[PDB]
């Protein structure tokens, strides 16, 4: 109605700094943005020049977000009103801001500082003060990515008292700096949103005016946060008593892939290698009785066959001579329709095989058989290629050990791969998603070909071609030499002349190229039938390797023997057992100049002067000259050190060989010179030759699924939690720190209360409103009590079990109680009565104790009083009638429905149809002010809000007392709260739990009572397993019927003093540190050390000992360390380098006197970048003291007692260099390299180890000062994440890297997808709602801002939860 201000956010638009304000990526208006507008209205309502009007905003509310559109414009309509001074920022018909706004021409500014003149943090050393890059390091940690123009504050002190506030003119971003303050006096790790400023004061006249246009230096004004009055005041600027929102963090990127760099060996894998197929005992049994069908079945053929309609009939014959070699039809199918349908978890991903195998037997022996058979198998061709016999060694890992042994291998800088005969089998399905789109080094090239058009290759990054792939002689001579690997997937036994293929067909490789094939050697019998229908002919030549099974097909040991004997080196062997087999082949090389060995064994780099020498002519060499890096020991960091190499030299030259000395068999190779294992390396000339358990292979990093993040495992104790917040679908159990025997959460006031506890084994959980409302996001945790603010989870208060004694037990504890084990207060616990089971005892604390908080402590209920309870049925209702009958009150109760009345009716015989009205409408205030003849009602339980709220307070008597637990509390009655205008007893009894004193001592006696007196009777139940957490959950949430929803833990024993089994429960991990152990953190004074050492903390840690060269030596170091100390945590900052094992004992001394040594973590780097070529001796070693010569100290440690027995983590941190190479990062390569193998010694002996391998990483260190070699630099908050998985594993290194990335019908799908997290929109379901993927509280209002910016829909919030994708797609069509 009033000014409509319109926000232009174009390129040269001065309000285009308002783009520089973002939160994980949301480029959010700034909640001070609703202040200047309100401010400038007041004073074009006045006539007044904005910059001369004195003004007070209070209790401005961001009711909700505005998505300021980029390169766009957005609309408000900002309305004050005359007198009153309410004014309101809209858009449409959204409320996006509220408040009262007044101006005045007296003094508005409260504090005192609008008249200094000057800045007290003058003279101040650097490392008591805070700068413009650390302070926003600490914004940028927790989610604010603040730009150029909203960075004012210049200086600070480490208390974040003082600061140095820049004015430059524009107000939008001056008050946000003043805002800014607020945040960076609240140290923490969450993303907090402000909505509720109480108080602004923006007096310009006290204020500097607007800077002379075409300034550049900007004048700082002093500022100062008063903690006392929480008044952040600057210039003639004040912001009261603000308030904040928690808000979950968004991944700006797509999620991180986990790899396991492991060794793989190449040739005939044993089953416990990692190369080996993937044949468990299901699939083997699957084939044993799907050949015994195709056995039967080929009987079959041979009976009913009357009219000669067999294609080929002669092959069918003599194969099932193959098959009574190697040895009814309704039994074979019952064995496999058994295995078909059986649910045991032991079966096959799909039965495609079978499928086949049934269709083409069960087809009838009649007219047109060849020619209709042959166009029905063709159609479930799909069945085939996707199929768990032949999806063995088409497996992740072993797919990506061949793309990957062949890119290292290749010397180019195109990966060209050319498939031949892709329409009978496809191997880019596997190859292309599986492992070429993992590629971040080298570009690849797929080439797919065959006699006609691939039609399922559409959809790949291919190119297509047509030859005759089944006759040779004819191949196109534009091949030759033109595909770096050749990928033959069951081609090559189409063939007639094998001899005559492989020969042409070896023309295609280039020199020094690879040719795979796939082809079935064993049970060559089981896959005839589908051959047999599908072959036009079976006519093909034997060869000296033998005849030729039926038509097609030899076996492996052929197939070995003939690739011999056309001079192939075989360079990789996996043969699968069951079917097919995979060679990956590679023509001899002879080298014509002898080649040069190089032995790197010595760490003292004494080699290092001839290795720069003899690469330095690698670049005037011939062709066929090679550098091979020999190493006979186990610790030697030279595939790191080559694969860095390898990039300012190419891959033509460089080699190397490293002999595992610990896992050499019991004939380790003899390379040296002339020697004989050496000539075979030679020929095969591949660039990384590993001797680990006995077999030639090289070190791979195979993926860890995603599904693996959130495996559960047996654990001893758990809690429940949320995977993500607001989601009720997302509840899982994890592990619980209380195997450390203490519990997260023991920092700041926790540690005030010395409350004395026993630890119970929690044999049923109660659930109650309080939890749901939790879990489903209406209230953030921040809202409980502050103790509860660092605990582990916020979930469950009641239990009933059995104490550490074996008595039976019940009572209320801080949260976490929905858990296995607690320790609950001393004070909170009750004893069971020998009447009532485990099962019942979990009913009643919670629901009684609320009962005579509301009516006898808070509402002091007295005998014959008339109460009125809202909710009769709930549990908390159900306990406020029995409390009241026992004080022989008069009752008015509000039920639902007739069975909620009957139900009440029977539990409490006392009770008429008289004391019981409806909660459909407020109509119940005539009924009860009629029937207390006007006096009203002494107490109101008051549960329902709004008209319900009002005229359960019109019904008061003049003495009569309202107490409120609603939990949905509106705008209003949630300022009145903050502003002790109320007081807050919805969150009472959980209070009362954090301090136990005299209060609640009160409740303990009251209830303790009741329960002796029969007052205190069981409620209702209804059990619920431990897997059905989220079942339970949503039963509450609903509401549809009456009774307590109690978790069944355990299962209570007959007697009634027993000791409790020691059982484990289905969990995720969880990392949790004994705070009774203390940490070493070599290195850890700095980026990611204190953002994990922050971590540690949060998990349990209380005891850290940072390590560094010089100590601390930076303002933010200084501030994090007075952090942590404030916390409760013993810090102690040694300046020692752990470079002599004097240095060693020592740090060790100092941790030992905290605690024993529970933890060694080393975050340690010193890089020193240049050319290899341009490195002295002292310049290589320079980041070996914090890579070798440290983690082997570190190491020797944590191998000899105490701290052997006493270690639990020894985590070293290393870099994807290792595995990607880098260039000029040769020292530093070699030295990653070591600490990789130092920590797989560490797993021979079975010692704990972890080395995360990381990539690229976000907001703290080297990066911090982007995309190197290709991968995108990870979220810190996401570090941690995956750093948590890093720890519970069984893997030594994880590879961890981020890789970078019509109609409006599709336009707004996919933006309103990319909202929700997914980045294909058509992947998901179309079917399957908002709600359950998981749609909090901020996405919901970007699609509801959205469905109007890019169409015209204008959907309600709650409307957005409860649509599918389908209707949103038939949406924007209407
Ligand atoms: N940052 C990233 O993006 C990546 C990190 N990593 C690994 O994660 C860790 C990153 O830590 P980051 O803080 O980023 O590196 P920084 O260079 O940011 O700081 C590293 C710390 O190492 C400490 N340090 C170096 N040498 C010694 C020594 N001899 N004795 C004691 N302390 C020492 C320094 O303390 P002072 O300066 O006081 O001596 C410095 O604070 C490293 O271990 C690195 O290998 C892996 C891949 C990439
Ligand atoms: P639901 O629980 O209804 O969610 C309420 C939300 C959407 C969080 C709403 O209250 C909200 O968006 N408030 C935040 C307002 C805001 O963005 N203020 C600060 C500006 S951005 C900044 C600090 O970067």
């Amino acid at each position: 109605s009033d000014n409509v201000i319109d926000i232009d956010l174009s390129e040269d638009s001065p309000e285009n700094y308002l783009l520089e304000h973002a939160v994980d990526g949301r480029m959010l208006f700034p909640a001070t943005g609703t202040l200047v507008l309100a401010w400038k209205t007041l004073a074009k309502l006045k006539g007044v020049e904005f910059e001369q009007l004195g003004v007070q905003m209070t209790n401005v509310q961001i009711h909700q977000a505005l998505f300021l559109n980029p390169g766009g414009k957005t609309t408000v309509s900002v309305s004050v009103m005359p007198i009153t001074g309410e004014f309101q920022v809209r858009d449409g018909e959204s409320l996006i801001s509220s408040g009262v706004i007044t101006s005045s021409e007296g003094r508005l500014l409260e504090t005192d500082q609008h008249m200094k003149k000057g800045s007290v943090l003058d003279g101040k050393p650097d490392k008591e003060l805070l700068f413009t890059k650390e302070i926003y390091r600490e914004f940028l940690l927790r989610g604010y990515e603040y730009g150029a123009a909203f960075q004012g504050i210049q200086r600070a002190s480490l208390d974040a008292t003082d600061t140095d506030i820049r004015w430059d003119g524009r107000w939008i971003s001056y008050l946000d700096t003043v805002l800014q303050m607020y945040l960076l006096s609240k140290p923490g790790t969450h993303q907090a949103l402000p909505t509720l400023l109480e108080s602004v004061t923006i007096d310009p006249r006290v204020h500097p005016a607007q800077p002379p246009e075409g300034t550049t230096e900007f004048q700082v004004l002093p500022g100062k946060w008063d903690p006392v009055l929480q008044i952040a005041a600057a210039g003639g600027v004040e912001i009261r008593s603000c308030h904040s929102i928690r808000a979950s963090r968004r991944l700006n990127h797509d999620p991180p892939i986990l790899e396991d760099f492991a060794f793989a060996p190449y040739v005939d894998p044993r089953p416990s290698d990692r190369s080996a197929a993937a044949v468990t005992p299901a699939l083997r049994d699957y084939a044993d009785a799907c050949f015994e069908f195709s056995r039967q079945g080929m009987k079959r053929w041979l009976e009913n066959d009357k009219n000669n309609v067999l294609p080929n009939k002669e092959e069918i014959k003599e194969a099932l001579a193959m098959a009574n070699k190697h040895a009814n039809f309704a039994s074979a199918k019952a064995t496999l329709e058994a295995l078909v349908n059986n649910k045991n978890g032991h079966r096959l991903p799909n039965h495609g095989l079978f499928e086949m195998l049934d269709i083409a037997f069960s087809e009838p022996l009649e007219g047109d058989y060849w020619d209709r058979l042959r166009m029905k198998l063709h159609d479930v061709r799909t069945y085939l290629w996707d199929d768990p016999i032949i999806a063995a060694l088409e497996s992740p890992d072993i797919v990506k050990l061949v793309m990957e042994t062949v890119s290292d291998n290749v010397n180019q800088q195109v990966m060209e791969i050319l498939e031949v005969g892709a329409a009978r089998g496809p191997y880019y399905r596997q190859a292309i998603p599986k492992a070429l789109e993992y590629f971040s080094i080298k570009d690849w090239q797929y080439t797919v070909a065959d006699q006609g058009f691939v039609e399922d290759a559409a959809e790949f990054p291919v190119k297509m071609m047509q030859f005759d792939p089944l006759d040779p002689a004819n191949f196109p001579a534009e091949l030759t030499e033109s595909c770096d690997l050749l990928v033959l997937k069951w081609n090559l036994q189409m063939q007639v002349d094998l001899d005559a293929a492989i020969t042409e067909f070896s023309k295609m490789i280039k020199p020094g190229g690879f040719l795979l094939v796939l082809e079935n050697g064993t049970r060559l019998s089981t896959f005839f039938p589908i051959k047999a229908i599908v072959s036009a002919s079976l006519g093909g030549k034997g060869g000296p390797e033998g005849d030729r099974a039926m038509g097609c097909f030899y076996t492996d040991a052929q197939w070995s023997a003939l690739f011999a004997r056309h001079g192939f080196e075989q360079i990789m062997h996996i043969p699968d057992g069951i079917a097919v087999s995979m060679f990956l082949l590679r023509k001899p090389f002879e080298p014509s100049v002898a080649p040069i060995i190089i032995n790197v064994d010595d760490l003292e780099c004494s080699w290092l002067e001839e290795v720069q020498a003899r690469c330095a002519e690698l670049q005037d060499s011939h062709k066929d000259s090679r550098l091979w890096l020999v190493a006979n020991t186990e610790l030697s960091g030279v595939l790191g050190f080559l694969r860095s190499l390898v990039w300012e030299f190419g891959s033509e030259k460089l080699r190397c060989i490293q002999i595992d000395d610990a896992t050499a068999g019991p004939n380790p190779p003899k390379i040296s010179a002339d020697s004989a294992d050496f000539k075979e390396l030679v020929r095969k000339d591949l660039a990384y030759n590993v001797f680990k358990n006995g077999k030639w292979g090289t070190y791979r990093g195979f993926v860890i699924s995603d599904a693996d993040r959130q495996k559960e495992r047996p654990s001893e104790y758990v809690y429940a939690d949320w995977l993500s917040a607001g989601d009720m679908s997302s509840l899982r159990w994890f592990d619980s720190p209380l195997k450390t025997g203490h519990n997260n959460g023991m920092l700041g006031s926790k540690m005030a209360h010395k409350l004395e506890t026993e630890t119970c084994s929690v044999y049923y959980a109660g659930l109650n409103l309080r939890d749901i409302i939790l879990a489903n996001g209406t209230i953030q945790r921040d809202i409980l009590p502050e103790e509860t603010f660092f605990k582990e989870g916020v979930l469950g208060v009641e239990f009933s079990g059995r104490n550490s004694s074996g008595k039976r037990v019940m009572g209320l504890c801080p949260p976490p109680a929905l858990a296995t084990t607690v320790k609950c207060p001393v004070s909170s616990l009750w004893s069971v009565p020998d009447q009532w089971t485990l099962e019942e005892a979990a009913t009643v604390p919670l629901a009684y104790a609320t009962a005579y908080y509301c009516l006898v402590s808070e509402g002091g209920v007295q005998k014959g009083a008339t109460v009125f309870i809202h909710a009769g049925a709930s549990v908390v209702g159900q306990a406020s009638i029995a409390v009241a009958l026992s004080y022989n009150c008069e009752i008015f109760t509000l039920t639902k429905n007739s069975d909620e009345t009957a139900l009440l009716k029977s539990m409490y015989p006392q009770l008429n149809d008289r004391n019981f009205c409806s909660s459909e409408d407020c109509s119940f205030e005539k009924y009860i002010r009629k029937e207390t003849k006007g006096s009203g009602v002494d107490v109101v339980i008051n549960t329902l809000r709004g008209k319900f709220l009002k005229a359960s307070r019109r019904l008061l008597s003049k003495k009569g007392k309202f107490v409120d637990i609603g939990f949905k509390v509106d705008s209003n009655t949630q300022i009145a709260y903050y502003t002790r205008e109320h007081p807050d007893l919805r969150f009472q009894l959980d209070a009362l739990l954090e301090s136990q004193g005299p209060e609640w001592t009160r409740l303990f006696d009251l209830v303790q009572a009741g329960i002796h007196s029969g007052v205190v009777k069981p409620l209702k139940r209804a059990v619920y397993s431990m897997d059905k957490i989220v079942d339970a959950f949503k039963t509450v949430e609903a509401e549809r019927e009456a009774g307590k929803i109690v978790i069944k833990i355990r299962d209570e024993e007959r007697q009634k003093v027993c000791p409790t089994p020691r059982t484990s429960f289905p969990a995720i991990h969880r990392t949790c540190f004994h705070p009774d152990k203390s940490h070493i953190l070599v290195g850890g004074m700095g980026g990611m050390g204190l953002e994990t050492a922050h971590w540690m903390v949060l998990r349990g840690a209380k005891k850290l000992i940072l390590t560094s060269r010089y100590g601390i030596t930076t303002g933010y170091q200084a501030r994090k360390i007075a952090f942590f100390k404030q916390l409760g945590v013993e810090v102690e900052v040694l300046a020692l380098s752990v470079n002599t094992r004097k240095a060693a004992d020592k740090v060790f001394e100092h941790a030992l006197k905290m605690g024993p040594v529970g933890g060694i973590f080393n975050m340690a780097m010193v890089l020193y970048n240049d050319d290899f070529l341009k490195m002295n001796r002292e310049q290589f070693l320079k980041p070996l003291e914090s890579k070798i010569t440290m983690t082997m100290l570190l190491d020797d440690k944590s191998r000899e007692k105490p701290v052997r027995d006493t270690l639990d983590h020894f985590v070293m941190f290393s870099s994807l260099i290792v595995s990607g190479g880098h260039l000029g990062q040769a020292n530093y390569a070699f030295g990653s390299t070591v600490l990789e193998k130092i920590c797989e010694r560490r797993k021979r002996d079975g010692l704990p180890v972890t080395t995360p391998q990381w990539a690229s990483i976000a907001d703290v260190g080297t990066v911090a000062l982007t995309i190197i070699c290709r991968k995108y630099p990870q979220r810190f908050f996401n570090v941690l994440s995956v750093f948590d998985f890093m720890m519970s594993s069984d893997n030594v290194v994880t590879i961890s890297y981020v890789l970078v990335e019509e109609s409006m019908v599709d336009q707004v799908l996919r933006a309103v997808g990319k909202v929700l997290g997914i980045k294909d929109v058509s992947s998901v379901d179309g079917d399957k709602e908002f709600i359950d993927m998981g749609v909090d509280s901020l996405m919901s209002v970007e699609i509801k801002q959205a469905l109007e910016r890019d169409a015209g829909l204008v959907i309600s919030t709650k409307d957005t939860q409860l649509m599918t994708f389908n209707t949103l797609r038939s949406m924007v069509k209407g």
